[PDB]
């Protein structure tokens, strides 16, 4: 015996409308550190690409008060819920905040931040018209990803530290079969470094996914290890992947990170061929995880 083969391809995922997302969205809110009207209008534009979801109760504003060494700051995440047809949960996180200490210079986090709440916003767009499956998805736009001052254990990842820990109290945490991290991968020359601090299967699952999605190029040049949003969810067991290009632009003697976290992080630099490929890694894993049950 045996299931009757299915006779259509799932759509592919637009990376060219995720690009256009990315302008309108550095359009709207070029500037967005924590407290200032820019975030607001971020704010306001995840929202506004919502509307369905906000009418259909499956948006979540999660608000909290960070303790911060610029002293208390309001912090928002925001939760998409398209619920599936089984019991569990695929999560898609991406912050969507930039530097409050580059506040006074040109930033607009472009690739980073920019980028992929983008890229989720079109994940929302596509799974709108192609409701999941299996598995739940929740996207998360979480806040307070940058230090607010300097980068360390208690001065980073405020809004998934949060989060982490208000879904452990009540929990979620038990749900979630993977969080599935996106950060600057809009780079016009992509590749996601293998992070060290992921979920092996994870990692695993994701160099398959780029087999069969032709992008075996653009996945595992190089090898690292990653602080990110994702370490509040690894600490405390779940399931962790860090869809990360941390190598962003030329390292030079003048700028020894490249282009990251300076006013050089502009939208020439990204592509739609970066963001399609970011797009069709992602569908990928969510079949792969849904497959491995
Ligand atoms: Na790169
Ligand atoms: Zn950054």
């Amino acid at each position: 015996a045996q299931k009757a083969p299915a006779q259509n391809s799932p759509a592919r995922f637009n990376g060219q409308a995720a690009y256009n997302l990315t302008r309108q969205y550095i359009a709207a809110a070029p500037k967005r550190w924590v407290g200032s009207p820019g975030h607001a209008k971020a704010e306001a534009f995840i929202k506004d690409h919502f509307k369905p979801e906000i009418a259909q109760g499956r948006f979540e504003t999660d608000r909290f008060t960070a303790g911060t060494p610029a002293g208390l700051l309001e912090m928002r995440n925001y939760i998409v819920r398209y619920p599936g047809k089984k019991d569990g949960v695929i999560v898609l996180a991406t912050h969507y905040e930039t530097n409050y200490p580059l506040r006074d210079i040109n930033f607009v986090g472009a690739n980073d931040g920019g980028s992929t709440t983008a890229l989720l916003i079109e994940m929302g767009n596509y799974l709108r018209a192609h409701p999941p499956q299996g598995y739940s998805i929740w996207l998360v736009f979480d806040d307070g990803e940058e230090a607010i001052q300097s980068w360390s254990a208690t001065d980073s990842l405020y809004g998934t530290r949060h989060l982490a820990a208000k879904w452990s109290q009540d929990g979620t945490l038990k749900k979630i079969k993977a969080f599935l991290l996106a950060d600057m991968i809009g780079d016009k020359d992509l590749n996601i470094d293998r992070d060290a601090n992921s979920t092996p299967w994870l990692l695993d699952m994701l160099k398959q996914a780029a087999k069969n999605t032709g992008h075996s190029a653009y996945v595992f040049k190089n090898s690292t290890a990653v602080e990110d949003d994702h370490l509040p969810f690894a600490k405390r067991g779940v399931p962790v992947l860090d869809i990360i290009d941390i190598d962003y632009g030329p390292r030079t003697f003048s700028m020894p990170d490249g282009y990251h976290h300076t006013a050089e992080d502009t939208l020439d630099k990204i592509s739609a061929h970066s963001l399609q490929i970011a797009g069709d890694l992602f569908l990928e894993m969510i079949r792969l995880i849904n497959q491995r049950g």
